[PDB]
């Protein structure tokens, strides 16, 4: 190894210059299953990083874990690398009610109400995604022709007074977040991700270039459980797009 | 009027959903010169509108001047008319070196110094532009074949201390502002200019779509005068308005 | 010329030191009707500026335009040339219901709802007139008769949001403003006005002299906004106050 | 005893309607011994209350002490007796060497560094003296003859880091104020106090009149100290100037 | 002779090392009454230091005032003279209403709501006592007696507003403050105090020992009012508390 | 399940009411090597839940990952199960040269560099952990035997860029984080780590009693690094004091 978070080397990149960050760990072989030579490269923490084929170009797929502060160790480090593409990936609840349940949902921007941007980035610069990998997914969605819709993304820390969520031990929330669901719902915001504005701003301001794709899980307004576990198979839906994304990018 | 400040009326737009939105007053006809049948309706103060028709189609050309509190007065108001589309087109100050002067640049989002944004949507927020025009936008300066890159702008709220310049009359700078253009260098900032960030985060925030596309006339690296004032930002602006419209 | 946004020379001032600064550049000839001698010296955008002379020694008016921004450039623009005092005559709507239509407004000092004032000063530094120039204006109040009103205004930076006029195509005001003026309507602020604290900023901070006065065409709290173009006339008031007190700086 | 601070009533005012609110318990005497009938009231901490008389109108001379949150109970409860007008008294130091020792300032406006004045105003909002009671301060400093120096004043809310001094016992500052001192004196800031900015604001915002006049004592940039003991004879001068703008103040 | 504000020279407290500090001038013998050879060392503004003997050995007992600025001077100068640890008693409105009358608070860190502190260290940074010191407060409290609780306590910068008392002279409370109270209750908030943050914040910055230990004579969430003599009785209980609290860290 | 990223029920717990919760997922089980019964519960994404019994009663040892978001979530999940007592402990960089290689870490409060803190409580509120746990912590390491240090703890967001490291892909941090190693330096603060503001802010607010012990791993100050590979004998050793003070909670 070079690097101390990863625990990987330079010859592990095996060339490649792109890597593919979903935050669940066991989801990073459902992406290799789609590539050649599916190769392992370690899974310690939250992080596992993998290794295959992309028109039998070398890419990696890592795992970011859950949050910025996570997310931000792993793509700093890939870059240290490195690769100069990341792709996000993230399952998502959305916020608005116009939007059905099980969605793909690509993301031009993300509201900083994370923390972990403000350590690359003064909280003036947006949390914008690369125009390049922006344009690949639709393009990917361009294929398959999923549900999608142009719009920006909620990137809060926590997961319960962050996106409203009261059904908690203190049933309690702060002022800031007070009446912050519908804010962003008349603002245009389609749902609740936490780890895009950290890796967007990383990108942006350190000459990156990064994408970002959502899967529905459920309306936040609806109230019918999401149809589980039916409906994951939607889950590779969203898959099947970023995957395509990463041809129309060599 | 309908209006306090523009002056327009729901005859005026033609039912036109479309909107340029240039900084001169004097280049508002300037920009007709490639639409069809330009048409003057109001010349009220800061703003000059000529309606004009794009395949048969009303479209609206109206100054925002310079500024983003009166560019917000602008594209409220337009849109107030019906117009729930908007194009900037302007020039910008380069912060690249590969970047050269009569080059093209368009705005992915925007660095929001200006504080009229703030009125729209909280910091948190980002400066984002449609996907939709930003397509285009990049596709008409393709479809031009003009050298074009894609980027971030950081919009200032002052021309001169905001943008970090030193030849003015006192020659200081506040420190949030003092060395942050070369703190913007890293950041990986193409542009200044001054209407993007209140632009994009009025729009954005209030479901609306927004395009922002900008030449440079000047690089800030560079420390050389253009060409003399006769040395496609337009052009790329009605072709722009062309695809989605 | 020597600047880039007038486009003018400091010949053109013929060693004048003072200038006037309005919002309207069709105002900017009706003003320097009260003045002697008037030339025009460009119409370069909004900054319109004119030469006069009163008492001998040259005069200035300079339109600068709605907004900060626009304000900072020429006010800063004036300056190199260059003006040392500054005065701005506007058009404004008050907030408190004693204040009728065809009022005299002088400010002693601003609030910072801008931005553009944060980039000569942090949010701590007080937006405040000169005290040269404004007694000045007081002294000229109280002379012709005119209704006199000294303190404190508002200045946003958007004249829909800021300003608390929910009657727009949203319909909804951000949570900053969302029961802005319930506030400032207590606090004793006399009227909402846009380029007031910019100026006063760039001013006091740069050691610089500036006076302001603004004329009542519309109270906010009173429901009717009055018939369009009669009677303000007023701006006379507002804009022979503003001529006896310049005089006198000279 | 409706106040629960001061110790007094209006019954011992009595039927004042202005008070002057230096900021040392010791010196509140020496201010009434230029004032008809001078009665002394009570002594209860930072609180030092005299009756006096000064033209056959009633006038309160009442300590605040040192700090904003000192001042702020005083203005209250002063009003709740109530003053509406306030003028306070006090001693500085200069950071301009354009200013010489023993001179006398008059602040229109104060940099708010401090925290009492985020209690009764936004940031945003200023801290401004009133038009008449900083016109007769001005004009009080001519008639009797002292050097006058009108401006703003930086008001910090510690007398050490505040202020820019590294002689605190570890010898630092903290960032926000690392660099502010020389930062603020290009800015045009005269001198420095502690007071102003609570009194200044909370009377502008909570509708009454202020005024702000202190004695110069020291110098930042001049290493010449005042001679002791009798160079406080310049609080004295100034003493003179803040009876008689209370003379023409009522 | 020595320091600016107290004017104490070192020798003055016979190389004693730490200092009691509670906030009335008056009210500061009382507590070294207590301590063997009781000796008054001088009384400058607010400030009235006593130097005493515990165990036989040098201690110090000084005013702090109201409010973290006049706080801020006295332990900063007392700085200088040798002391490291400052023990500060004094009254405090309590907010849980669980706490009644008659119990002493401890504060472990505490909600600045002040503005002093900001000049020590940023808002990120902590107002929180020394655990050696904060042990021994409550270590001495119980042996005492007293009914004591532990937690965090809110530090006011001014009396009224900061504390949200509504029946005030424009019966207004700021925009930032507006159900507050409510907030710091519902967030487990033991009290509402005027000086420990800033104590705790420089302390703890300038890498010195504080402790915070004080008597409620009121809650807020209480209808009530202090009423002597049980609360001014509590007050020796408390007194004795700290006093009992010093000679542990001596 | 009743939760939904943990996947846990009350039942797991039988009647646990503490938790001892490290950020590693494989560490986990050493934690409970050292205790009486080792059952493991659960292991999904990040968190890995185990069941333990000390001294009779019944323990719980589960994985929150790296940075604020996660360990939110586990808190506020394990909180609703429910624990009331949360003892984290981690690996962390010291930055007192003091502080050596192999010593315990105590943290009575911490600077909140973090964002997921502000979703709980603003940022005036203390990250203070509770003093029953603290004080148990601390007697623990007293009980052992083993270099202890008691302080404050800074706590990023970010991994690289909050704790001053240079060697990235672009190689800066913004402005923000310029040389702030040198002013928790000079602050006194003690070490690095990315988790505890959000818990101490989480259980103080929430409120409920939490914990803070550390390791040292490395030392960037001091000229000496640590050791390869598994040098870092203190998360053994400093895990010895927590389960420790895991049993004297109870
Ligand atoms: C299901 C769900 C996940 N998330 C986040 C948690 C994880 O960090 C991330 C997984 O990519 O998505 C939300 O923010 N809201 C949600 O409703
Ligand atoms: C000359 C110049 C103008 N501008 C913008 C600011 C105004 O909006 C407008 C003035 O011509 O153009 C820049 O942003 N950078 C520049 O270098
Ligand atoms: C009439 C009116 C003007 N204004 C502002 C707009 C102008 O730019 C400013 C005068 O320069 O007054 C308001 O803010 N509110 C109003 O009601
Ligand atoms: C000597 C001096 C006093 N002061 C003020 C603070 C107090 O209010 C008073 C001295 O106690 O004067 C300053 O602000 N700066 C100074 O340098
Ligand atoms: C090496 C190292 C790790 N850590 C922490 C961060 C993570 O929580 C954990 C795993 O690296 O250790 C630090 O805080 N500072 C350091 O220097
Ligand atoms: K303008």
């Amino acid at each position: 190894s070079d690097v101390f978070h990863l625990g990987l080397t330079k010859n592990d990149l095996q060339g490649a210059q792109l890597a593919i960050v979903p935050g669940d760990p066991e989801r990073v072989e459902k992406i290799a299953a789609l590539m050649d030579k599916p190769v392992k490269l370690a899974s310690h923490r939250e992080f596992t990083s993998w290794r295959a084929e992309l028109d039998g170009k070398a890419v990696i797929v890592c795992s970011t874990g859950i949050g910025g502060p996570s997310t931000s160790i792993a793509v700093e480090e890939l870059a240290q690398l490195g690769i100069r593409t990341f792709l996000r990936i993230g399952t998502t609840g959305a916020i608005q009610p116009h939007i059905n349940v099980g969605d793909v949902l690509v993301t031009t921007a993300s509201v900083r109400l994370d923390g972990a941007s403000l350590h690359f980035a003064p909280m003036e610069f947006p949390a914008v995604a690369d125009f390049a990998c922006t344009t690949a997914l639709v393009e990917a969605a361009k294929s398959i022709g999923a549900t999608t819709h142009v719009g920006v993304t909620a990137s809060s820390d926590t997961f319960y007074p962050g996106q409203e969520r009261y059904d908690t031990y203190s049933g309690r929330v702060v002022r800031r977040f007070k009446g912050s669901m519908e804010e962003w719902q008349a603002m245009g915001v389609m749902n609740y991700e936490m780890e895009s504005a950290t890796l967007l701003t990383m990108c942006a301001s350190q000459g990156l270039r990064a994408g970002m794709v959502a899967g529905v899980i459920v309306n936040r307004t609806q109230q019918e459980i999401p149809n589980a576990e039916t409906m994951k198979q939607t889950e590779s839906h969203a898959v099947k797009i970023v995957v395509e994304a990463a041809r129309r990018l060599l």
